[PDB]
């Protein structure tokens, strides 16, 4: 075909895709930064194309309703013809690969537990059994996947009481949930992906961290509709990035470099 | 087509497909035990398959030799027509994915340091700035590819020694990788994928022990031929396992829970 | 025939299927949770079909009325063509087995002695042979007609005097035999399934518990109308799941993981 | 079709048949006594038919070999045509069900431990986690086949040391492992259906025990050649002595009323 601008639905995203302070007063792709902005420039250069960053519309991952079985979010945005590209920390699913394609992984990570320092929490387990301090995940996308699906036992436990839980225990955004963490005195911890969680203890004020291991291990890919050319094209870009120590590098960047919280 | 047995290609590689102590009393599949073993069996009991183990000829994992451009090993078993499927601790790399085709990863490694014990060695960078332990590789393999293409400045002068050094530092098999570093008195260490490093710390005499940070991320994936359609449901399989938690429990059986160096 | 959802018949019986405490704000399948809610899923995972449950208009298990010879609770669901599969604790008997069929038992049960803490019981033959203490069975079901039609001289004389004890000793539910148990300050015992027993003493206040052997053995199945070629499927799913061990943690989970009335 | 003797095998295993004391005396069904010689008496009385005793010829109770897919013992007495019916603790499973009928369970079990007495082991982690006390289980029948199929951690773990143990852990008939267990000064531990290892602590020299509890909970089922008519009657039966209270009776008849090793 014709030479055409590849659409890329991503999601902000800390620090994946942020909006630049002064964003107001700038055009197009300029207006954003971060992690996934850099890796969208590298993947273009390396494949020869010109892109749009568009921030996807409902501000969703992607899942499917259960009952009119329509996509949202990023996933929708491909497997409705939308969006060419999803550059973004998207999770590689099961459900999702049967829909959409998706390169290697471009970051590995895995569920993880945040407290406000000092909560005595410091295991799965240890939330599971006690029932002092409420939890919850991301509103939809796929933690909260993992946790209605899961027939392990200590997840499935979770799960049956956070759907139940009372005020809602989920949130609209990581940094509802963070916020949620800082303001409510010990008594919330938030289940969330661990790159996000490992982001959030390297900022300011310092009173969040990780505790514990992760409860599975997964990765983020860039995903294309399902049989797109493109797909191939982009996974060798992944790949390569990944070689030359480009990822690494970007990774060190956005989350570690200019960490407030110390460092070692 | 037919129904037909899938010619499985797997290498003996510890933990992941070892010969059962009375392998010689037993007969085809029975003869193997370990993490790969295991999860061929899963793999195959999702897809639907009848399958054969067959430990590759010419004990390698795949290389494409620079002059007749002919691949061996395992990746050579796919590209020429012998074997259906590679289920073994085969890295996805660049020059691989251009060839055969890779699942998602089903376990994430990166290349490491093993010392034996009291070596003053912490990090890539203290060996790489010292003269007095010589270092090496598996002699063929995607470990031995990374060093030989890295521009990663540490790495590069890393390669620059390895490929010169005298007696050779490169060893045929992980097995011998562990025993030089084991006989060598603290004057060696060998640079491996961690996922065996970590193993082997697990194992007595004891006397190894990873250091350092890893290199790289890098993840295995189950191969087969480029664009066969097997691919489609192994990949689906190996994210379903992963889900499940089966990959997660398989790691911890060959790796952890019966580790003869400590808890913790 | 097309494709179809099935229709289950169940009933609210803690802790099988409950109502969600947010039930009225929710739809279909979601307003209801327990055990039965959890295999139900299951089961239709592994022999791929969409259902909808529905909570037995009449709130009965199922008898067959002497003179007018109609079946109803769940039983008449499946015998009239309402439903297509019951996922209840549906007790296994010869009448039953007669009219419709069933899988191989998902759970163990027999009858068994409620009472409240400290009542001077420990046995059906003490229940029998005192008169300061009365006691009864649930008011329709399988417990009332075993012993409506045993001859075993212990049960045989405990029938007699339960069909003419007077006030009325069978109750509705067994929520109101519970409770009729926990206010009759240890004058009223409770004949009840093992399985709600032993559910019920891991409640609070911890004020009833199971004494003595049960009085019989038996199990609940999976239910389908006679001769429905859905009950293969359904009961090798049945055995499936329970040779995997997902049946046993289902069991852990709703019983014994959150019970209120201590360990051991 | 015409009047025909019920073919019935089964399989020495005590206390459900046994050869009497004085059996060479004696000719047809009167060789035999135990729980299934009566069982198979009630089954007979109630479903109008003569029947013929017949212990299996190869003294298996069936396996599917996994080279030649032919069935032994007595499951392949009933798929290959030999018998009309097993009456004979066969325990109900999956890859049985496939191939033939089996009635509503006449008796439950687990798998269980049998120790001698004073050996220091409570549970199956126990068992699984040390390395002084070999364990094993009959060589071929539903154990070992639930050990080998078996995904459960504890489980996994135990069949991948039993099937590699030296010498050999499995043995030919229970009566085998209850010696080994008996010799073996401690350093032996027994994997056998609780029925079995129930009767045995019931027996002199009294030297014996369970511990723990049960590892699964299945059925013993009274089975047919898949399709045939003689099933439906037969469950019937069961179902009948069930509730009118002759399985419990025989149970304690054959277990406990002559137990040699105390009351209580
Ligand atoms: N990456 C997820 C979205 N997502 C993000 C998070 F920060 C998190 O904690 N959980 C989550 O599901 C997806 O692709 O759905
Ligand atoms: N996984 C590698 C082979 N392989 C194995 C090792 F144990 C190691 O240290 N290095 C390596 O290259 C491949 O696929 O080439
Ligand atoms: N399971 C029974 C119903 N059912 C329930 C009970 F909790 C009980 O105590 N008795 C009883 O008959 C049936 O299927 O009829
Ligand atoms: N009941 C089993 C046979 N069987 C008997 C035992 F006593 C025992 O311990 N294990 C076993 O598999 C079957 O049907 O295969
Ligand atoms: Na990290
Ligand atoms: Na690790
Ligand atoms: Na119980
Ligand atoms: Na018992």
């Amino acid at each position: 075909g014709a030479n055409k601008t590849v659409v890329v639905t991503t999601i902000l995203e800390s620090p994946y895709v942020m909006m630049k302070k002064n964003h107001e007063m700038l055009e197009g792709n300029e207006r954003y930064e971060g992690y996934c902005v850099d890796l969208a420039a590298e993947i273009a250069k390396h494949c020869g194309f010109k892109y749009k960053l568009t921030i996807v519309g409902d501000g969703k991952y992607g899942a499917r309703d259960a009952d009119t079985k329509i996509w949202n979010g990023m996933v929708g945005e491909l497997v409705y013809g939308k969006a060419d590209i999803a550059i973004a920390p998207l999770t590689i699913t099961l459900v999702r690969e049967e829909v959409i394609d998706f390169s290697k992984p471009f970051m590995s990570l895995g569920i993880s537990i945040m407290i406000k320092k000092g909560t005595p929490i410091e295991s799965a387990e240890d939330l599971s059994k006690q029932t002092e301090i409420a939890y919850g995940t991301l509103d939809s996308g796929s933690t909260k996947e993992f946790f209605r699906r899961s027939k392990i036992a200590c997840f499935d436990k979770m799960w049956t009481y956070m759907r139940s839980a009372e005020p809602s225990v989920f949130v609209r955004t990581t940094a509802e949930g963070v916020a949620r963490v800082r303001k409510s005195k010990g008594k919330y911890a938030y289940l969330l992906e661990s790159t996000m969680n490992e982001y959030i203890e390297q900022r300011k004020p310092c009173d969040t961290m990780k505790v514990g291991g992760n409860l599975d291990s997964k990765g983020y890919g860039i995903a294309t509709p399902k049989g797109s050319s493109l797909g191939n094209a982009v996974n060798l870009a992944v790949l390569k990035l990944n070689e030359q120590g480009l990822l690494d590098k970007l990774k060190n960047k956005w989350w570690y470099d200019k960490g407030e919280c110390g460092s070692g």
